[PDB]
RNA sequence: AGUAG
């Protein structure tokens, strides 16, 4: 039943009025908004900017520190050990006591030596020896620290420690950029120096590692590497709880190098920094000798004392892995440089590029992340023939440049956009070469983006620019309405008032007449397919029950109400859901749960959404009936969006590019001809037909609309369904959200309380909340939400001009295809312009404009421009802003091709990919990391990475992951030492050395490896029947035996098909609101009698309550309800891999403990009939996007698993009642049940009569029916063989393998 | 002092 409502009515708006007033429009001088690309004026640009930032900034004389810990080596690195720091830091120590200190970081120094070297045998014994043997002494009260008091300490270093609890340098000047640019050109020189059978296999010994890693393998970048990799290590186990209260001091490589960590602030926290001083004997390597505290003097040698470091966990994670994110992006500009030359890089330039990286990968500074973020719009900008690049240049200069690896990056992007802009060949940027393509110079500065870290800007500084953003805008709407009645902003202006006014013509301003003829517009596509869209309209479950949705019982945010304090509560959609149907008898559908909440008003509050750019965004956290709202508004406007062919977001991603192709293939068809030109009598003039690709971006796409154009957009659209009532009710949606309560964080609020004094900035932000705590926002549409609808929006403005244009200039035959996709589109303008010397077309326009068809005025000279300016203003006439500064014109589809939109299909380069498989891990075991890691790097090699670079980044994932979790030679958890067994024999969900070549992760799954061990012990137990091959299968019994406890298949990660050792890394300790309201008994009698809803949502309110209760009470869900900070996880993985119990055999003892339980069963295990029946039973040029089905699941059933599985444990009328909605086609179900039954038998010889035996094949069948998207080369085909062969073939970089 | 601004 879908409510009455009032609904809109037509206006009639005629297209003539605009044509009309275009004609007046186009008949006068009209600014283009673009600037013309010139080498001179790039330089001029740069010059006056520098010469303005002398004037902006105070300036100073002292560059800042980039370099976060400083070492030096001068010998190759052998990786550190217990038993050589016992050694190392003693000769150190006697060294630093050698020496004369002179400042009070030194002073520090001398007295931590001096102290250290005077610690007892005990002290030491205990100092090193691991946690199991730890015993607390006077001095050493924790492993690997001793405790200072401060008697010992002198005068100088007491006044240090009590020390520790904007300007800019002259870059218009010559001889601060030439100083800068030679320090940082040294350091570079200094990271480039040489210290003193499978067929991947052969193409990789024999490409990449004679190229890439024999080059590097000898680098001081590659020693470097690993030296910073320990001393990060060290400050890891010295951010605890317990020991971040003490003194430390490490010695590494041979005693040269001397870390010394400080009392500091456990990591534990949000707002902590771990401090520490270096010391180390002065040579090549990363040292910056002005940025040093001091410069002790030795005989031979000098030593460089540091001085007092703090690097938060976000920069100290990011050091852990400075190695290996410089390898990974140096192996990507490997890949690039061998397909834009077809020859593999010199050795020289592979090292430079080797060494740019790893220094930018080590300074994790925000004040370059944000210029790496300028330049990748810059490059685009500068290499086409009209940009906004004033404006991005402008912007450039907008922040200090303060250390001199921000002079020298800068100088660099100065000399690369100037020549750039002069050849407009492609020079590069890190590196001396040249390219011969635009990939390539865009893909190094994406690359070299990539490697810094999200979230580097400060909490509460972004949070404030978050919100202020919001609160302007809204402000400024407020102004508009001030000005011209509140019935115009919301109602939109008529025609016959903008020609009055002209000025109207504002964003957060829209016409009547435009909107209703952009629908009409669209009407003319939606009106040949008007049964399609009223069947996909349909198609979409209005009447499905809301809640029984997973969109609905997610663990997204979603705000509470409105507390005591005045704030907004925030919580996850699922307590919600449960509230709602506690407080309610029904579980309603969409439509009926808006009507009843039609009368509250939107409320929506802003939480950061960390990510990296300069002036991070921010997400929107809506309370339960703003997102009914929405939800009904997009599944409305979904249904027809699919259906229409120009708007993309609404396609799968492998369509997305062979859309875009062919848009572009349509392009260049109609371009290779010749237009007619009519003259007096019979004279014709031919005029040549050109392209000119504009690619488009708007300015505050959402955050300065108006979201009452989409009221009477609706009024018009066809939708094909007989009555009004479904676009009246989207109608009444698009109202109710047309006012909402903005909330402002608790953060923000909290220290805004603090501030001894609020100045002007804040205070006109302070005014916006008359409250305090929440403020009115009209128009804004809470950017992220209203997606497809304003894409479908956008897409009616352009074909409205495409309209108004054609009725303007009927003679010239013109092509205009454009492509939306959000606020990011394609336009693909095609003009004409004169053969010959052109004084008959001249003449022709001249004939034209006299004869009374004044509009000719602005298509004589440059046709595109004054097609542009025309979309441009009747895309304005929708509040509609296409940006000045990031779009592009340019006669060659490169600068788009590169980039194609900011969506997911659009690669995402595979390298942010690569980069993540090393970071931000599930954290849920070794097995569910290792496979986490290498999943994300076969996505990266189905994101376009070649084999080789995709099976470099795995194997240096699968190292990081062993040394996380301990599953490492010599160390805590190592298989080989309690097992018999190798480490290349054992399961690995027990610890296994789980490396493949990536050609095994990405043919078959993740864990595969797992069932190949299984077959091997099978096998071998079967026919040799020699007792070697029983130890693993005694260890595939253990797994089962520990696997059994978990029920309901409560899997986050991968399926072993084996069992996985169960670990619990954090538990929030603070039950859930909502969490207890069946006693536990209940939950677990309930799971038994209702076994139907393991697997299908139940739709019933009572039904319902219980299946929310039970999933939030399970022991993984809860897990993810407070992993709010990845980062927090992975540092703690390396402290909970010791001693800490975090993995329960029943018992909760340690892992390592249960390599020796495995011993004593594995030895302990006899074959028996019900073993080998459960293992029998577990063994049963041009780009192009193509989609990699795997298994998929067979054709007769056509019921999905869980519902047909549901189907048979169906005894209740809610369960059946439940299976019947969920299954997509009821009355087959049966026949599934009998296909299934019989298909049992053949690989079974269990009876799925008996229970237990479905709950095996359904992960099988989930991994199955994944269908993912593969990038490939072009000449592929889709079914799954043509893809793995294409794989095949891209084993060589350089070399064909036909 | 450092991170950040
Ligand atoms: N994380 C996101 N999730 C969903 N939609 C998003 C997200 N980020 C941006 N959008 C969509 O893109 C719009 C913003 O587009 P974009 O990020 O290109 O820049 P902008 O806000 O329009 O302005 P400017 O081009 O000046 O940065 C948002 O209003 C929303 O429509
Ligand atoms: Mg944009
Ligand atoms: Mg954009």
């Amino acid at each position: 039943y879908i409510p009455d409502y009032k609904g809109m009515e037509p206006i009639g708006a005629n297209i003539e009025d605009l044509v009309d007033y275009s004609k007046d429009w186009l008949s006068r001088a009209r600014n283009f908004s673009f600037f013309e690309v010139k080498g001179t004026a790039v330089f001029e640009c740069f010059n006056s900017n520098e010469a303005n930032h002398c004037q902006r900034y105070p300036m100073s004389r002292k560059p800042r520190n980039f370099l976060l810990i400083q070492c030096s080596l001068i010998t190759s690195y052998k990786p550190a050990t217990t038993l050589s720091d016992q050694i190392d830091s003693r000769r150190a120590c006697s060294y630093i006591l050698n020496l004369i200190p002179d400042t009070p970081a030194s002073y520090l120094i001398h007295d931590m030596a001096y102290r250290y070297i005077n610690l007892t045998r005990e002290d030491m014994i205990n100092y090193y020896a691991p946690r199991i043997q730890f015993k607390q002494t006077q001095n050493v009260r924790e492993p690997g620290t001793f405790k200072l008091t401060s008697s010992m300490l002198r005068a100088e270093s007491k006044a240090m420690l009590d020390l520790l609890n904007i300007e800019s340098l002259n870059i218009a000047s010559h001889i601060v950029q030439s100083e800068s640019v030679s320090l940082i050109t040294k350091i570079l020189s200094d990271l480039e120096l040489n210290i003193t059978d499978t067929v991947l296999d052969k193409f990789f010994q024999n490409e990449t590692q004679k190229y890439l890693i024999d080059v590097l393998k000898k680098t001081t970048a590659w020693h470097i590497g690993h030296l910073i990799r320990d001393i990060t290590e060290s400050l890891i186990a010295h951010s605890g709880l317990k020991r971040s209260k003490y003194w430390s001091l490490h010695s590494y490589n041979n005693g040269n190098v001397i870390l010394f960590i400080l009392p500091s602030k456990s990591l534990e926290v949000a707002g902590s920094f771990i401090r520490f001083i270096t010391v180390f004997r002065i040579g090549p390597g990363l040292v910056d000798k002005d940025n040093l505290d001091t410069i002790l003097i030795d005989g031979d040698s000098q030593w460089g004392v540091s001085k007092v470091m703090s690097i938060d966990l976000n920069r100290l994670l990011a050091l852990n892995i400075a190695f290996e994110k410089a390898l990974i992006a140096t192996a990507t500009w490997f890949q690039y440089y061998t397909e834009d030359q077809g020859q593999f890089p010199l050795q020289y330039a592979i090292r430079s590029v080797f060494a740019n990286h790893f220094l930018l990968a080590i300074c994790q500074k925000m004040k370059l992340c944000a210029i790496f973020d300028n330049l990748r719009y810059l490059i685009p900008a500068v290499t086409s023939l009209y940009s906004g690049f004033p404006s991005l240049i402008e912007k450039l200069f907008e922040r200090p440049f303060k250390s001199s690896l921000e002079v020298y990056i800068y100088y660099n992007i100065k000399s690369l956009l100037v020549a750039l802009a002069q050849n407009n060949v492609y020079p590069s940027f890190m590196s001396r070469i040249v390219y011969k393509h635009y990939r390539s110079l865009i893909s190094e500065v994406t690359t070299c983006f990539f490697l810094f870290e999200k979230g580097l800007h400060g909490n509460m500084n972004e949070e404030a620019k978050i919100h202020l953003e919001t609160v302007e805008w809204a402000l400024k709407f407020r102004e508009k309405e001030e000005k011209y009645g509140e019935s115009l902003v919301e109602n939109g202006y008529m025609m016959w008032e903008l020609r009055a006014n002209a000025e109207l013509a504002e964003q957060q301003l829209y016409c009547q007449d435009a909107i209703e003829l952009a629908a009409i517009e669209l009407n003319k596509v939606l009106a040949t397919k008007s049964s399609v869209v009223a069947n996909s309209i349909l198609s979409k479950n209005w009447e499905e029950p809301y809640f029984s949705q997973t969109r609905n019982i997610s663990l997204k945010g979603m705000s509470g109400q409105v507390q005591e304090d005045g704030h907004l509560s925030s919580s996850v959609t699922i307590i919600e859901a449960i509230r709602y149907l506690s407080n309610s008898r029904h579980n309603p559908s969409l439509l009926k749960l808006y009507e009843e909440t039609r009368e509250q008003k939107a409320m929506a509050r802003i939480v950061r959404k960390y990510q990296r750019t300069e002036a991070d965004r921010g997400f929107f956290i809506t309370t339960l009936p703003t997102r009914c709202r929405l939800e009904i508004i997009e599944d409305y406007y979904d249904a027809i969006a699919k259906n229409i062919s120009e708007e993309y977001i609404s396609y799968g991603g492998e369509k997305k590019i062979l859309a875009i192709q062919g848009a572009l293939e349509k392009a260049l068809r109609w371009a290779s001809g010749e237009s007619f030109i009519e003259l007096s009598n019979h004279k014709f003039i031919r005029m040549k037909r050109k392209l000119m690709y504009v690619s488009a971006d708007a300015t505050k796409w959402s955050p300065g609309d108006n979201s009452a154009k989409f009221r009477r957009f609706t009024s018009m659209l066809h939708n094909g369904l007989p009555n009004n009532k479904l676009k009246n009710c989207v109608i009444d949606a698009l109202k109710q959200v047309y006012k909402t309560d903005f909330f402002m964080s608790r953060k923000l609020r909290n220290y805004i309380d603090s501030m001894e004094s609020l100045d002007p900035h804040i205070k006109q932000f302070l005014d916006f909340f008359p409250d305090g705590h929440h403020g009115e926002v009209k128009g804004n549409w809470l950017q992220g939400n209203l997606n497809k609808c304003s894409s479908l929006f956008g897409v009616a403005m352009s074909l409205l001009f495409k309209q108004v244009w054609t009725n303007l200039f009927p003679e010239l035959d013109c092509f205009f295809e454009f492509a939306h996709h959000s606020d990011d589109a394609l336009f693909i303008y095609g003009y004409l312009e004169p053969v010959d010397d052109g004084t008959d077309w001249f003449l022709f326009v001249s004939q034209q404009i006299q004869a009374g068809h004044l509009h000719w005025f602005s298509v004589n000279t440059e046709m595109w421009k004054s097609m542009f300016n025309l979309h441009e203003h009747i895309l304005l006439l929708g509040s509609i802003k296409i940006s000045p500064k990031k779009t592009t014109v340019s006669p060659t589809n490169a600068e788009f091709l590169s980039t194609f939109f900011e969506g997911c299909a659009v690669s995402i380069p595979f390298v942010k990919i690569l980069l993540g498989s090393l970071s931000d891990l599930p954290g849920l075991g070794y097995f569910d990391d290792l496979a986490a890691a290498q999943s994300r790097c076969v996505k990266a090699l189905d994101l376009g990475a070649s084999p080789q670079v995709a099976q470099l980044a795995v194997a240096l994932c699968t190292s990081k992951v062993e040394r996380l979790y301990g599953t490492a030679p010599g160390m805590v958890n190592h298989p080989a030492a309690y097992l018999q067994v190798k480490h290349t024999d054992t399961p690995i969900p027990l610890g296994g050395n789980g490396a493949m070549s990536i050609m095994e992760l990405a043919t078959a799954g993740i864990g595969m490896s797992d069932k190949n061990l299984l077959k091997r012990a099978l096998l071998g137990y079967s026919h040799k029947r020699q007792k070697s091959m029983l130890y693993i299968l005694g260890l595939f019994k253990f797994l089962m035996k520990l696997s059994d406890e978990t029920f309901q298949h409560e899997r986050l990660g991968q399926f072993s098909f084996i069992g996985k050792v169960q670990w619990k890394i954090f538990t929030p300790k603070s039950e859930f609101e909502f969490a207890d309201m069946y006693t536990s008994k209940f939950l677990e009698l309930w799971s038994s009698q209702h076994v139907t809803y393991d697997y299908i949502i139940p739709k019933g309110r009572d039904n319902l309550l219980i299946y929310l209760v039970r999933k939030l009470n399970d022991p993984s869900i809860v897990t993810a309800m407070t992993m709010q900070s990845p980062l927090q996880l992975r540092f703690r993985m390396q402290a909970k891999q010791h001693m800490k119990v975090c993995r329960l055999d029943g018992e909760w003892v340690t892992f390592r403990e249960v390599l020796a339980a495995a011993n004593s069963f594995a030895e302990n295990y006899s074959a028996t009939s019900q073993d080998m029946d459960l293992f029998q039973t577990l063994t049963s040029r041009a780009k192009v996007a193509r989609t990699f089905t795997v298994r998929e699941k067979d054709q007769i059933i056509q019921n999905s698993i869980p519902a047909v599985i549901g189907y048979k444990f169906a005894v209740t009328v809610e369960e059946m009642s439940d299976v019947l909605d969920t299954a997509k086609f009821p009355d087959s179900l049966s026949v599934d049940l009998k296909t299934m039954k019989d298909g049992v038998y053949r690989e079974l010889g269990l009876d799925i009569s008996l229970p237990d035996v479905m709950k095996r094949i359904a992960p099988m069948l989930y991994k199955s029916s994944k269908s993912r998207v593969v990038i490939v080369q072009g000449n592929v085909e889709g079914t799954a063989e043509a893809i793995c062969r294409y794989w095949l073939k891209s084993m060589s970089l350089v070399k064909t393998i036909r």
